[PDB]
């Protein structure tokens, strides 16, 4: 009943992308709502490394753009009208994820634009942007990258973000390939599982509410939790905590000192391990450090697993990210008066030589 848009922009976001039509293959498998995937990316070669989605959902935006958003911007305006024709060949949608890093070139810088331009196109949609931040170490110009990117994406006002946090998610120490396949991974299997429990329970578009206005309270970011729990323990109460605390989060918000403002709790699982009573008093137990929480049940064969959709009203773990920012660009301007300073301290060196040169 659900029209759904994705998109992938960028590299990370392609990637993404990728990730959610490997798995949709195997849910396809056990089904026995229209999910559209666009991968938009101005390097053909990333485009080429795509392995589940098919040519036709691969768009090509001619035109070296690298880390520069100035380019990356430019380039989007250039191909603007491509770009939007290509979705809107694929008719009209409720819901529109777009994904994206908020670090390189391409997708940092098309994403919110983009958005921009579907809200105008598709206005009783409900867009999210699913932002990728980088790695801590990650250099100077990701970094500053960043904090721009994620500037424009509250500016062009979608229904909320959805932030994954590479650097918290970071695994497998050198091996960037693999730490990319277990983010890539784990966002996919939330975004599937959000899908799923929007379109299980629905009636009307109308539907979406509940979620949109999980995504537009407070800071209007957020993120996604999961946990799926094992045969041997299938407490709901403690799938429903491991879900809400860091570990489960895509970005590591701290609830328990009340970060969050708003909930969206989704436990999925055989009916014999769903009792209501129960989960309801745990959502009551909830709203001690978030003040407003919606729950979904879902039944579908299986261990329980929990989907949380969290809403910020504080995100200090942002502001890290600003100030490290903000800490590169100052180096390079001090890194750069250094050098003016001891050329000028030269300069004063060499007026003395040459002043004792001809006094000889
Ligand atoms: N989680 C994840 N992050 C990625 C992936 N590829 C690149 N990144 C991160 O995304 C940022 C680079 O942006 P990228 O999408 O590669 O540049 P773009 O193609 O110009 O938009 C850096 O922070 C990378 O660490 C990926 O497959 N998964």
């Amino acid at each position: 009943m659900l029209n759904v848009l994705m998109l992938g922009v960028g590299q990370c976001g392609n990637r993404i992308l990728d990730a959610v039509n490997r798995q949709a293959f195997g849910g396809s498998r056990l089904a026995k709502s229209r999910v559209e995937t666009i991968a938009i990316n101005t390097a053909i070669n990333d485009l080429k490394e795509l392995k589940f989605t098919a040519a036709k959902d691969r768009l090509h935006v001619p035109n070296g753009v690298g880390a520069n958003r100035s380019k990356g911007k430019q380039g989007f305006w250039e191909n603007q009208e491509m770009i939007l024709e290509e979705i809107e060949k694929r008719g009209d949608f409720d819901l529109i994820f777009v994904m994206t890093s908020v670090s390189g070139g391409t997708g940092s810088s098309f994403s919110p634009l983009m958005i921009h331009e579907l809200k105008k196109r598709y206005k009783n949609a409900t867009i999210v942007p699913i932002a990728v931040l980088p790695f801590r170490e990650e250099g100077t110009i990701y970094l500053q990258n960043a904090a721009f990117c994620l500037r424009e994406m509250i500016e062009v006002e979608a229904d909320g973000m959805i932030l994954v946090d590479n650097q918290y998610l970071k695994r497998f120490s050198g091996d960037i390939a693999s730490a990319y396949d277990r983010i890539n991974t784990m966002v996919a299997q939330r975004l599937l599982f959000l899908i799923e429990a929007l379109d299980s329970e629905m009636l009307s578009v109308t539907d979406l509410g509940d979620f949109k206005t999980v995504m537009n309270g407070g800071l209007r970011m957020g993120t996604l939790g999961y946990y799926q729990a094992d045969k041997k323990s299938p407490s709901i109460r403690a799938a429903i905590k491991n879900s809400l605390r860091e570990v489960g989060l895509l970005y590591p918000a701290n609830v328990d000192a009340g970060e969050a403002g708003r909930a969206m709790i989704v436990i999925q699982g055989s009916r014999e391990y769903l009792n209501v009573d129960e989960i309801t008093k745990e959502i009551e137990s909830l709203t001690e450090t978030i003040g407003h929480v919606f729950k979904g049940i879902v039944i579908k064969k299986g261990e329980p697993r929990v989907l949380s959709v969290l809403s910020l009203e504080r995100a200090p773990g942002l502001v890290e990210l600003y100030e490290k920012a903000k800490w590169a660009i100052q180096e390079e301007r001090e890194r750069k008066d250094r050098a003016r300073s001891e050329l000028y301290e030269a300069f004063e060196q060499i007026n003395d030589l040459e002043e004792i040169y001809h006094h000889h």
